[PDB]
């Protein structure tokens, strides 16, 4: 690129967005700096009242410029080829069981400052939605598990506590001729591998209680740490799960019902664990689009919604260079972003603090 010269060093950006969201017009005037060098952000944005949508819901329309390229993909930058003139962004984001915000937006250079103008039209937005009824976290730690992890693991504690009632003492006799068996303690392997006199070789329930416990109160937990644990501990219960499962029948010949049930609630923290931990993704999706000289882009944001549910945007996403001079088409490759948001202190204003780290990665 020859825009690339002007992203050596450390270049003033200058954001203004004009809304209009089911009515509700705002506008929005943000200030910052880029460094592309280390691809990244550092942003303030005032809502010059109150804003009418959460901030991390324009997180995105709010600068792939500053995305570090490394150096065997600078051929593949877009976004400072464009420079000086510009780019035009176009987007299209659509909430899931909600309305849809329409964008448009030049980022060019006006002197030394980079400049994204933005005019943003929201529209069948439902006013007690996530998005107008603002139940949207912004950058919460403790939240809720929603209600789907709370009735399984409540109703999977229920249960293994009820085992303990059957084993310790509508018509389950035919369990505890299960939960008397072998395979009632320890999964009937923990006799084999640390002898019967150990402490670990508990009753199954025990580890049914520790297991959905732990499970519920990892659910109000929004670091890593806690999403893969939750992913090995709920492998461990699937596997666990599939092996009792698997004594029940073609073994023991009986069938109670608390093991069908608990062993489907097992499948069903599996697949939640699974998908909490896959799609945890801000990855753009970016292909060359030759027939406009510029580039298209999809990808998915999950917002954490209040009620410890989640929020699906996608968005679909087209740029434009705006001179008649030359442009890098790239090849399919994918954004690495990273933001933090936060607030200032001495800001009464409506705004948010945007830090932010963006890498190219891909081909
Ligand atoms: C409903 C339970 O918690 C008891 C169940 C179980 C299932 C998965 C993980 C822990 C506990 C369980 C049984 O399936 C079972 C099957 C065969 C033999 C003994 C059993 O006792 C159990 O603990």
């Amino acid at each position: 690129s020859k825009g690339e010269e002007l992203f050596t060093g450390v270049v003033p950006i200058l954001v203004e967005l004009d809304g209009d969201v089911n009515g509700h017009k705002f506008s929005v005037r943000g200030e910052g700096e880029g460094d592309a060098t280390n691809g990244k952000l550092t942003l303030k944005f005032i809502c010059t009242g109150k804003l009418p949508v959460p901030w991390p819901t324009l997180v995105t329309t709010l600068v792939q410029c500053f995305s570090r390229y490394p150096d065997h993909m600078k051929r593949h930058d877009f976004f400072k080829s464009a420079m000086p003139e510009g780019y035009v962004q176009e987007r299209t984001i659509s909430f899931k069981d909600d309305g849809t915000y329409k964008t448009r937006a030049e980022v060019k250079f006006e002197g030394d400052t980079l400049v994204n103008r933005i005019e943003l039209k929201g529209i069948d937005f439902k006013e007690d939605g996530n998005i107008l009824g603002h139940k949207l976290e912004y950058n919460s730690t403790w939240g809720s598990p929603g209600w789907v992890r709370l009735a399984l693991c409540l109703t999977g504690l229920v249960l293994s506590l009820y085992a303990l009632h059957v084993k310790a003492a509508g018509t389950a006799i035919s369990c505890s001729r299960v939960f008397s068996s072998r395979w009632g303690r320890g999964f009937g392997l923990v006799e084999h591998v640390l002898g019967q006199d150990s402490i670990l070789n508990q009753s199954n329930s025990i580890f049914g209680c520790i297991f959905y416990t732990l499970q519920l109160l990892l659910g109000c937990l929004r670091t890593r740490w806690a999403s893969v644990l939750m992913l090995l501990s709920s492998l461990v219960s699937l596997a666990g799960s599939v092996y009792l499962a698997w004594i029940l029948f073609f073994v023991l010949y009986d069938f109670c019902i608390v093991c069908i049930t608990t062993y489907a609630i097992n499948v069903s923290l599996m697949w939640l664990s699974f998908r909490k931990v896959q799609e945890n993704s801000h990855n753009v999706y970016i292909t060359a689009d030759k027939q406009k000289n510029g580039i298209k882009a999809n990808f998915k944001i999950r917002h954490n919604v209040e009620d410890g549910s989640v929020q699906l945007a996608d968005h679909y996403q087209q740029n434009t260079p705006i001179g008649d001079g030359p442009v890098l088409l790239p090849d399919n490759h994918y954004l690495s972003t990273q933001s933090v948001l936060s607030k200032d202190p001495n800001e009464k204003r409506d705004h948010m603090v945007l830090l932010e780290f963006v890498t190219a990665a891909g081909i």
